[PDB]
């Protein structure tokens, strides 16, 4: 049996694993480029398989600066069926890692944080404009290109329900507004650095319930209002992504070192 993956690629390293998947870095022999390659073991559940095959077809249609870049997908059935998905390789340190390496207020300058958040919100607006939604938006699903461009995807590198909408936690029906709730918590977290995991969990739990640290509300009055709105218990009361992106806080963002 000839494996397409083993024939066409030189494996470099395992990047991680999660759910049905394992992710590798591998070099394509013909084009000489390194890619991230996710190998998904197709489940023994026909409805779960139906979803997987639908999801790959959907992702293949997507093209946006803030969405992971798609190259190829194929199936292998060695004498277990595997779905391989080949994407543009992102940096090893994701947004969660990035925030954990910037634990002081000086390392979370407002304009830098808003620049990163804007890119996330723009990726979400893109999905919503296509009648799609993310459903699992969180810092561990937000990576960077080699040039620090934000990339949103479903990475599945398991190393949480903290960013999940109340309606999803309760197993109720939902709409694209679930992504707005996630965005609210991410905006807060970008602006507010933590020194411990315990502090992070305690504070984000409070913020979910619209209880904010007083020093955040004072330093960032405009963003405080935005987060409040995005975290509305009622999905109807949360703003659309387009209205978030058009907010005055995102105008003329600049910082020393920003790409010209
Ligand atoms: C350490 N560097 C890394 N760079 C990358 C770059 C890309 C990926 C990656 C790969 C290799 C494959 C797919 C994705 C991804 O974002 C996925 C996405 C996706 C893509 C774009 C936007 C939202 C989700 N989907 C839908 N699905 C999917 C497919 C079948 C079933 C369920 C989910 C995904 O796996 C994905 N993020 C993983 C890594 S790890």
């Amino acid at each position: 049996y000839i494996s397409r993956y083993l024939t066409d690629f030189e494996p470099i390293q395992c990047l991680g694993r999660g759910g049905f998947g394992v992710v590798f870095e591998a070099k394509n022999k013909v084009d000489d480029c390194n890619y991230a390659i996710k190998r998904i073991r197709l489940p023994n559940r026909e409805l779960a398989r139906e979803k997987v095959m639908r999801e790959v077809k959907a992702l293949a249609k997507l093209e946006h600066p803030g969405i992971v870049r798609y190259f190829n997908a194929w199936l292998e059935a060695p004498p277990k069926v595997y779905l391989y998905i080949q994407m543009q390789l992102c940096r090893k340190e994701n947004l969660k890692d990035w925030m954990n390496g910037r634990c002081t207020i000086e390392e979370r300058e407002r304009s830098v944080c808003l620049h990163i958040f804007l890119q996330i919100a723009e990726a979400v607006e893109f999905l919503h404009s296509k009648g799609l939604m993310h459903r699992n938006l969180k810092p561990s699903n937000i990576f960077f290109t080699m040039d620090d461009v934000v990339k949103v995807g479903d990475f599945g590198l398991v190393t949480t329900k903290l960013y999940m909408s109340p309606e999803q936690i309760h197993g109720n029906s939902y709409s694209h507004k679930v992504d707005i709730f996630s965005l609210g918590l991410i905006l807060f977290e970008l602006l507010y650095p933590f020194s411990t995991q315990m502090e992070r969990v305690r504070t984000l739990t409070d913020v979910r319930n619209l209880k904010f640290p007083p020093l955040f509300t004072q330093k960032y009055p405009c963003e405080y209002v935005m987060v409040q709105d995005m975290l509305s218990p009622s999905p109807m009361e949360r703003p659309e992504a387009i209205n978030i992106i058009e907010n005055a806080v995102f105008e003329d963002l600049d910082f020393p070192g920003k790409t010209v």
